[PDB]
């Protein structure tokens, strides 16, 4: 079985090619990681396993969900190190998902009530709705267009966030630029109407994220940073002209900044809804594919060449032992959708049995 067969990321020796994709779940009371989390993660990891945290805020702004963690402060820094230290037990490598959601935000979710910022002034339309934190849905308000000192800004609480992470130990970080979030809403052309030098052209839009990767690489090594982005998904309103295209000039500003630097990324991470092979065979480095692998589609993505790596989201949310259950191609049991989001620390989150 080729998923098992051991995959050199950088620095890291990964025993199999079954990563844990980062998914929001919501039972970080009040941004603080808990107790709950250390049980969920540990659960699913393995020797040699790579996983991914659910997304992660990087400032008081940067939240769009209930009840995420955060590592913006040194108290979610001293809670993430408990979670930390218990997956290390188990011999698994974790990287700390980054997370700001730009537009994709309420009042309820801001400091003082404050509209979210993003590249834009449009909202998201009413196409969409925001899930609230009594579990209604809500409208999307419109944001406020950052300038440019405030980008710069939002880039430093990345490398700050980045910096946070390794000092509670996590073993990087990975930049959530897709689904239609704060770098995405830079990326495509459907969201991005600026007509300053982060808009128009495809390079100004490609600017965002790679001052984004190229601070977090300055502060904590380009080995110790995944990229994740979503060229094809176009949740949120965020639909680009020339998906192909975009991920590709997305992939060249990781090349370059890899070539400058010295240094290869951990890994370039895209989810989809041929392109997947043109964007991996494109990036020099570890891809990591994601959305609807089943075992047997995760098998073929790594024997055929078009995935080092393959992420799981909704498996592992009801299998804790996916990896095992994958090994042995033992069944896989069913998730319960209504339990993804709330904020219970044990029902539909640490409560999927084992084999
Ligand atoms: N933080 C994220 O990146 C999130 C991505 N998500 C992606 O958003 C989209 C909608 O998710 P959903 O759980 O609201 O319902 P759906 O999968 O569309 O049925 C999916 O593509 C999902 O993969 C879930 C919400 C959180
Ligand atoms: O213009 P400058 O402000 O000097 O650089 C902007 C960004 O591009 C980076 N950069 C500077 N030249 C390059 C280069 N040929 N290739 C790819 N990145 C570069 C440069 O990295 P360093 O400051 O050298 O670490 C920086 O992150
Ligand atoms: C409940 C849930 C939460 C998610 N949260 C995130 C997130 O925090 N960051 C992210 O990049 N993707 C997130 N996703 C997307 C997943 O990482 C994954 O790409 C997606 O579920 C498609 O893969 P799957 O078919 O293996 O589930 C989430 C998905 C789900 C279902």
């Amino acid at each position: 079985n080729p998923l098992f067969s051991p995959y050199k990321m950088g620095k890291f020796n990964l025993s199999h090619r079954v990563v844990l994709a980062p998914m929001t779940r919501c039972r970080a009371l009040n941004n603080i990681p808990q107790a709950a989390l250390g049980e969920y993660y540990e659960q699913r990891a393995t020797a040699g396993g790579f996983l991914i945290t659910e997304g992660t805020m990087i400032s008081p702004t940067s939240a769009g969900f209930p009840h995420v963690p955060g590592i913006f402060t040194k108290e979610q820094v001293r809670e993430w190190k408990k979670i930390v230290d218990v997956v290390h037990a188990k011999g698994a490598v974790i990287f700390c998902q980054l997370w700001h959601v730009g537009r994709a935000s309420h009042e309820v979710y801001q400091p003082a009530g404050a509209a979210p910022i993003s590249s834009t002034e449009k909202p998201i339309s009413n196409r969409w709705r925001i899930l609230m934190p009594d579990g209604t849905h809500g409208i999307y308000p419109k944001p406020r267009a950052i300038g440019t000192y405030e980008i710069s800004q939002v880039v430093e609480d990345y490398r700050r966030s980045a910096l946070n992470a390794i000092e509670a130990g996590f073993d990087g970080i990975e930049i959530h630029g897709a689904h239609g979030y704060l770098i995405d809403q830079f990326l495509k052309d459907g969201i991005n109407d600026r007509t300053d030098e982060y808009g128009g052209s495809l390079a100004n839009r490609c600017k965002f994220i790679t001052q984004v990767v190229q601070a977090v690489v300055s502060a904590i090594g380009a080995d110790r940073v995944g990229v994740r982005v979503s060229p094809a998904i176009d949740h949120l309103d965020a639909m680009d002209s020339n998906p192909l295209s975009l991920g590709l000039a997305v992939v060249e500003r990781l090349n370059k900044i890899q070539l400058h630097s010295g240094s290869k990324l951990a890994y370039l991470h895209v989810t989809q809804p041929r392109l997947m092979r043109t964007l991996r065979n494109a990036y020099q480095g570890t891809f990591i594919c994601s959305g609807g692998y089943t075992r047997e589609l995760g098998i073929e993505a790594v024997a055929q060449g078009d995935a080092d790596l393959v992420s799981y989201g909704r498996l592992f949310i009801s299998n804790p032992d996916l990896v095992m259950r994958i090994k042995l191609n033992a069944p896989l049991n069913k998730y319960n959708r209504k339990t993804f989001y709330t904020q219970d620390p044990v029902v539909g989150y640490t409560d999927y049995p084992f084999l």
